[PDB]
């Protein structure tokens, strides 16, 4: 027998058990109407004891853990903070001289952006896409773009993710309008997309070029109308519970959003981005770094009225002061960042940059070793993504080679160079006057017909179309570089296949490469994803 006579049970009354330490506006356009980050949620419990003590003491527990205490013996009420982000088993406890009475467990989810609420990322290999475990080393990238998740139907879900080790979401765009960000008007619709997005908000800030794809769509496992992070940014949250080493970077700029970087000779409006990536990245926590894509330093980019030589030198300061913000987030948040940046790989834009000197601030440097030729000139015809030159052309400089060797001879490490690899084809139409059976050697009349843009092929589409006999196959093996051709039609398109990434990654082996990356992920039927892990050595 003991003298035993604890309070009655606490009945926790009905109540919002959704809370979200980072709140969405799931019909917002612009962005600072779009986000509100806090550093904790707010979360309240009622409970209720017939006929109980008032005196009594009240603890609210959050698995097992205490969040709130006070009094409220019958019926009661509770307010408090809760800073990380999970589902938690809310219990009211109640306490008089002898004992203590528990709560029936309730659920709530307490919603952050780094996906403590939501489960891995449920996802199965399709289309020819074969597994990996990443035990080279090597880097092993991928370009993730924002809006391919319309007409291409490629949203996160559809990621190869145990064969990356970085997946770079392109792009995030800083704000700006006529003068800042005019490279965007070349696109229909996506000047005036940016421009909503970016409504009341301070130009030189980042911010997001489409909401609706990034956050409220509905995908795969984040379809209620109640879910805090849909779009994009909750899938990513999602890969990042199913594969936490996997490094999911955002880009900011690309070749239509990099016009206001030209402007940073301004420490002013470079201080005010570096803040606000800062603030990015606090906010959308599933992101492990920066990515910068300025293309590029010195101009000769989209718009040709941007451009100085001093461009090299503000992009040394901006690694430098981005390391910097990241330092003092790690100090923060405890965590390792990642600061990398996509370069240019002709020799007269890498000139331009100091990259010795700014490599002691990065972790990694994409290398683009493609787009060296394309439609947007009908007389150079040549390898979009060769390795070495052609024969017929020895002295070409647009080469993966010949920029990795420039590159490597300002004194950059080569453990940062990551080679490029086109999941892609860029083409031309009706190729005519070409000598020694070489399409090369001729000129063409426009661009290829191409799956999304003029001139532009999807490998998925090259290879189906190669399977179907409607292509002359041919491997140009001195420049280590595929290419198709139609003599009837005159259609030319240069490319990467399997082949000429598998002798990328030889070439990354062979010289102590950081490794390969690719663009775009949903270009690819799985071949070129496959050929990067084989060819830098991954085990299958
Ligand atoms: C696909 O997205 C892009 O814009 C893009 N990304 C990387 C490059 C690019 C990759 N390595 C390069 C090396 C040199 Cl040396 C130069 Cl100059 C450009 C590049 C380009 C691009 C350049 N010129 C273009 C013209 C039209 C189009 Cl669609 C694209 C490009
Ligand atoms: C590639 O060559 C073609 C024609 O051989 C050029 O197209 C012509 O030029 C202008 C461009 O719109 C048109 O007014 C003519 O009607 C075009 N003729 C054609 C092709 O039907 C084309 O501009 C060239 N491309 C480049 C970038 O030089
Ligand atoms: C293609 O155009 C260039 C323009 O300079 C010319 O030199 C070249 O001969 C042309 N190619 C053919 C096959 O006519």
């Amino acid at each position: 027998y003991t003298k035993f006579a604890p309070p009655g049970k606490p009945s926790l009354g009905w109540g919002e058990r959704t809370f979200a330490i980072v709140e969405v506006n799931q019909a917002a356009t612009a962005y600072n109407q779009l986000v509100t980050k806090r550093d904790s949620a707010d979360v309240s419990v009622t409970w209720n004891v017939w006929s109980g003590d008032p005196a009594d003491k009240a603890r609210v527990l959050l698995n097992d853990k205490e969040f709130w205490s006070g009094t409220g013996g019958a019926a009661g009420s509770a307010s408090f903070k809760v800073k990380k982000g999970g589902r938690y088993q809310m219990v009211v406890e109640l306490c008089n001289a002898d004992g203590c009475s528990q709560s029936d467990a309730t659920e709530i989810i307490v919603a952050d952006t780094d996906g403590s609420h939501l489960p891995p990322l449920d996802y199965n290999m399709g289309e020819k896409n074969k597994p990996f475990k990443q035990t080279s080393g090597k880097v092993v990238g991928a370009y993730f773009v924002e809006w391919g998740v319309y007409p291409r139907k490629f949203p996160v879900d559809r990621v190869p993710i145990p064969n990356l080790t970085h997946l770079l979401y392109g792009f995030i765009p800083i704000c700006g309008g006529d003068g800042i960000n005019d490279s965007l008007k070349e696109i229909e619709g996506s000047f005036q997309a940016l421009q909503r997005s970016c409504s009341g908000r301070e130009d030189f800030k980042v911010s997001i070029h489409d909401p609706w794809a990034a956050l409220q769509k509905p995908q795969k496992g984040l379809s209620s109308w109640n879910e805090p992070y849909k779009g994009n940014f909750g899938q990513l949250m999602m890969l990042k519970q199913a594969k936490p080493d996997l490094k999911i970077l955002p880009s900011i700029g690309g070749w239509t959003l990099a016009d206001p970087f030209f402007f940073f000779t301004d420490e002013t409006k470079r201080r005010r981005f570096v803040a606000s990536v800062k603030d990015f990245l606090q906010t959308w926590k599933f992101f492990d770094g920066v990515d910068i894509d300025w293309e590029f330093p010195g101009g000769k980019g989209a718009n040709p009225n941007l451009g100085s030589p001093k461009d090299g030198e503000i992009y040394v300061l901006l690694m430098k002061e981005l390391r910097e913000m990241l330092n003092e987030l790690s100090a923060e948040t405890g965590r390792k960042y990642e600061l990398t940046s996509a370069i240019s790989a002709g020799w007269d834009k890498i000139q331009v940059v100091d990259y010795s000197a700014a490599q002691k601030y990065m972790d990694h440097i994409f290398f683009m070793s493609y787009d060296f030729k394309g439609a947007w000139s009908n007389d150079t015809l040549g390898h979009q993504a060769s390795l070495y030159a052609p024969d017929w052309n020895e002295k070409e400089t647009y080469t993966t080679d010949f920029g990795v060797q420039f590159l490597l001879a300002q004194g950059v490490s080569p453990k940062k160079i990551v080679v490029g690899v086109a999941m892609y084809g860029r083409g031309w139409t009706g190729v005519h006057g070409y000598k020694d059976n070489n399409p090369f050697t001729g000129n063409a009349t426009g661009p290829v017909k191409g799956t999304w843009q003029d001139g532009v092929v999807d490998y998925r589409e090259i290879a189906t179309e190669i399977a179907q006999g409607k292509w002359e196959y041919h491997y140009d093996k001195v420049a280590q570089a595929p290419y198709v051709f139609r003599p009837a039609t005159g259609d030319l398109i240069t490319y990467d296949d399997a082949r000429s990434t598998i002798e990328k990654g030889k070439y990354v082996r062979a010289n102590k490469l950081g490794g390969l990356f690719a663009w775009e992920i949903d270009a690819d039927n799985g071949d070129i994803l496959n050929a990067m892990n084989m060819g830098l050595g991954n085990s299958a």
